[PDB]
């Protein structure tokens, strides 16, 4: 034989369950950058690129998932903590006729590139000066090594380290754990009795399932990046003081009521993304998130409060078993592949969007949020703020931009009228054009 494969196997770790599903899904279309997540922080002040690069180096040392390198092997793909070659581009676009548009185009050209996992770079950090005392920190990752909460933790840590370095202070000891402990915990869960309990619960929950209700007229795999319809809204349109749990309950209830009013289906299956972070996993950047199948049963004449109680019940009974992958449940239920458990996902991310870099305020804004197989309702909300950002992310094959926009406007209106009177049956509101 040849020793190279043996040394590859002995110097690597197996992928986690979520990483395995990500890799299996990406292998079908290796030229599709739909598995990139991306955001950018607008900083209202002066950023020194050298101090920022120093902070980025420190955080890359602190979050070892940023140094994961992947290697092919007889066992598909494996990973180790390697030495990625990275750089921080600094682009001053203040002289351009449209500095904001130039920065948007730069980051779009970045996150549109295909990402080969065995060569990298799996992440990209760059600074874009869009105005005097207005900078942009652009972050991009592949979902195989990062999710939403991980990127949020990394942005917070980078902000803190930069603020500490600017005032010449030693940054406090980082709170992060190692990605290897996360991988070991996932490997232990994969052969755990907790996993058997979760599998039994999810097999009983969606035992006799139904094909998902959807606003699209066709089912198609995700190939292009999402079509995004973004709208901002005030919290009083909801009015329910909601927390993350009840905000997600209300969003899922509204989406299920809209799907029932548009399709007539009464057993609406939605997708609910969750962190799957308990204990030490709450302080380890990387990929850990899952999507739960949330069933909402519709009865004609039912109001919003009953739907919200249904959603609260489903979450209260299902979040205990959120470690079981939805793909493993789909395979275990005996469903033919291509048949999904849910079509419309409701991704509520109650992560703080505010940061402080060297005394200057800054705000986070998403560009990519993973693949959009059908419809994804992304709800960005800083806990406490009176504002919500609502993104309709759609598969370009199943939707067109203006149709998605009309659906979003009608859904916003229907949801506002729903929250106006939670006792009125959903079959009564007249909807829009
Ligand atoms: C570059 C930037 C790009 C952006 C990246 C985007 C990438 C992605 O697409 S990843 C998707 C990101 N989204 C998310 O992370 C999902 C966020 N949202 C959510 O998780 C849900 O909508 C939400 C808010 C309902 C979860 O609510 P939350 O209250 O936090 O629940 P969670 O912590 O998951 O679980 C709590 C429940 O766990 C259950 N549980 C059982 N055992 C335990 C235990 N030992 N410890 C804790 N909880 C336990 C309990 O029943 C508990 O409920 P409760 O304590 O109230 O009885
Ligand atoms: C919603 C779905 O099943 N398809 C996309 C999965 S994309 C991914 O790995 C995560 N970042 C998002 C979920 C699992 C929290």
């Amino acid at each position: 034989g040849s020793h190279m494969d043996a040394s590859v196997m002995s110097t690597t770790y197996a992928l986690s369950a979520a990483q395995t599903e990500i890799w299996l899904a990406q292998q079908l279309y290796p030229d599709s950058p739909v598995y990139n997540i991306a955001q950018y922080t607008v900083i209202e002040g002066v950023i020194e690129p050298a101090v920022f690069e120093a902070a980025l180096r420190q955080v890359i040392d602190e979050a070892d998932t940023l140094r994961l390198q992947f290697i092919d092997s007889d066992d598909g793909l494996r990973q180790r903590i390697g030495t990625p070659a990275w750089s921080m581009p600094v682009l001053d676009l203040t002289a351009q006729a449209d500095p904001q548009a130039a920065a948007q185009a730069w980051m779009r050209a970045d996150y549109q590139q295909p990402v080969n996992l065995t060569q990298g770079p799996l992440f990209c950090y760059a600074l874009l000066k869009v105005a005097p005392a207005q900078w942009m920190w652009y972050q991009r990752y592949h979902v195989i090594m990062m999710d939403g909460y991980g990127a949020y933790l990394i942005a917070q840590r980078v902000a803190y380290v930069y603020s500490a370095l600017c005032e010449g202070t030693t940054p406090a000891e980082c709170d992060f754990g190692s990605i290897l402990q996360l991988l070991e915990s996932d490997a232990q869960y994969q052969i755990s009795a907790q996993r058997a309990q979760d599998e039994a619960y999810w097999l009983k929950h969606c035992a006799n399932w139904s094909e998902p209700a959807t606003l699209a007229s066709r089912s198609a795999p995700v190939l292009q990046q999402r079509l995004r319809q973004t709208t901002y809204l005030a919290i009083q349109a909801l009015g329910d003081a909601p927390d993350a749990r009840r905000l997600a309950q209300f969003m899922t209830a509204a989406m299920a009521a809209y799907l029932y009013r548009f399709t007539g289906e009464q057993d609406v299956v939605l997708g609910l993304p969750v962190k799957v972070r308990f204990g030490a996993d709450r302080h380890i950047p990387g990929m850990k998130s899952n999507t739960l199948p949330l069933r909402l049963t519709m009865r004609p004449g039912m109001n919003l409060s009953s739907l919200m109680q249904q959603a609260a019940q489903e979450m209260q009974s299902g979040l205990r078993h959120q470690r079981y992958p939805s793909e493993a449940l789909r395979r275990q239920l005996g469903m033919p592949s291509g048949q999904r458990l849910f079509g419309t996902t409701v991704n509520v991310m109650p992560f703080d969007l505010d940061l402080s870099f060297g005394g200057y305020s800054a705000t986070n804004h998403n560009l990519l949020n993973g693949p959009a197989e059908d419809l994804m309702l992304g709800v960005y909300w800083t806990p406490g703020s009176h504002q919500l950002r609502i993104d309709f992310d759609a598969n370009p094959a199943c939707y067109t931009p203006e149709g998605l926009g009309a659906h979003q406007r009608r859904f916003i209106r229907f949801m506002q009228v729903l929250a106006a009177d939670a006792t009125q049956p959903i079959d009564s509101i007249d909807l829009l054009d």
